[PDB]
């Protein structure tokens, strides 16, 4: 009957010992990476913050620097992933994905459709104050379209909360939603966007139901995921993350390492970000949705340390 994470505070914590064993696996020509993934993928996000600064006492060195040069490639850029504090997680891979015309529109889709609106709060504050802008401003100059408005709209935070069914608004914005449909998601716009963006969760899973038995088919078979342009995506990403945020995520993980390549980024970015919050949820969606666990198709697909660590992370096997 709650989120769960895979990753909890260590018990006995000692930020001094801790700091001291980084130091003697690191410390000399050698390295002990075994001992270095072991250690930070079994201390929660608060604890690793600890560490960094007990290490900084104890040594008069920088813990992130000396990650950085004593790590490489994926098994690096897990690692620091995991030292980036959790309030600045979000806001640091919105800030990267913002990159003018070669912006990542999958990595603003994907936290902005997913993050509540107290998430969506706290990373706007938090962006404000790292990088000197506001979050809309810079989404705004860096999207266009109705893509850019139904991102602003989500940015906005303003969801209805949870409150009593209203079976007639239900049948409205379902017939609202299907007619819009109907048109390809091209015309009047702002009023399917009000819909997906500020009704309350509660009320668009009644409302994507009704849409079921109104049109014969689930919402979503009215985008094609692969050939569809970003307002379509996000569209997706919302009705996917009402219906189930793990669910949502669990997806987003199987096509990250589905087909020729990983998308090691985005399988780094969820596993992390989630690591606390819901990735035993996810973990149970994606066993359930896709025949086969995420422990399994990490170790199919990945190698090293950097493996290591994420099967760490990942927990336990499902089946
Ligand atoms: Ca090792
Ligand atoms: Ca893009
Ligand atoms: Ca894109
Ligand atoms: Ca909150
Ligand atoms: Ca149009
Ligand atoms: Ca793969
Ligand atoms: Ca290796
Ligand atoms: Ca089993």
């Amino acid at each position: 009957q709650v989120l769960r994470g895979t990753v909890t505070d260590f018990p006995g914590f000692d930020e001094r010992a801790d700091a001291e064993t980084l130091r003697k696996a690191m410390k000399g020509l050698g390295t002990d990476e075994e001992s270095i993934l072991t250690l930070l993928t079994s201390r929660s996000n608060a604890q690793r913050q600890e560490i960094s600064a007990a290490f900084k006492t104890l040594f008069g060195r920088d813990l992130l620097d000396d990650l950085k040069s004593e790590l490489t490639g994926k098994f690096e850029k897990l690692i620091v992933a995991l030292m980036k504090p959790s309030r600045l997680y979000d806001a640091y891979e919105l800030k990267h994905a913002l990159k003018g015309a070669g912006t990542n529109e999958k990595v603003l889709t994907e936290i902005i459709a997913s993050r509540t609106p107290e998430e969506l709060r706290a990373i706007k504050q938090v962006y404000e104050e790292e990088y000197g802008s506001s979050l809309e401003d810079d989404v705004v100059g860096d999207t266009s379209g109705y893509y850019q408005r139904m991102l602003v709209v989500l940015l906005q935070a303003n969801r209805d909360p949870d409150a009593g069914i209203d079976e007639a608004q239900v049948e409205q914005d379902a017939q609202a939603l299907f007619q819009a449909g109907e048109l390809k998601w091209g015309t009047d716009e702002e009023k399917f966007i009000t819909i997906f963006g500020t009704r309350s969760v509660s009320h668009l899973r009644k409302v994507f139901d009704k849409y079921m038995t109104i049109s014969g088919f689930q919402i979503e078979e009215t985008i094609d995921r692969e050939t569809s342009g970003n307002l379509e995506q996000l569209l997706l990403a919302v009705v996917k993350s009402i219906r189930s945020i793990p669910a949502y995520l669990a997806e987003t993980l199987y096509y990250a390492m589905k087909g020729a390549g990983t998308d090691d980024h985005t399988l780094i970015r969820v596993m992390v970000s989630r690591s606390e919050i819901d990735l035993f949820n996810i973990r149970k969606e994606f066993r359930k949705n896709f025949a086969t666990s995420l422990y399994s198709m990490i170790k199919g697909d990945t190698s090293g340390d950097y493996k290591k660590a994420l099967l760490l992370l990942c927990g336990e096997d499902d089946c």
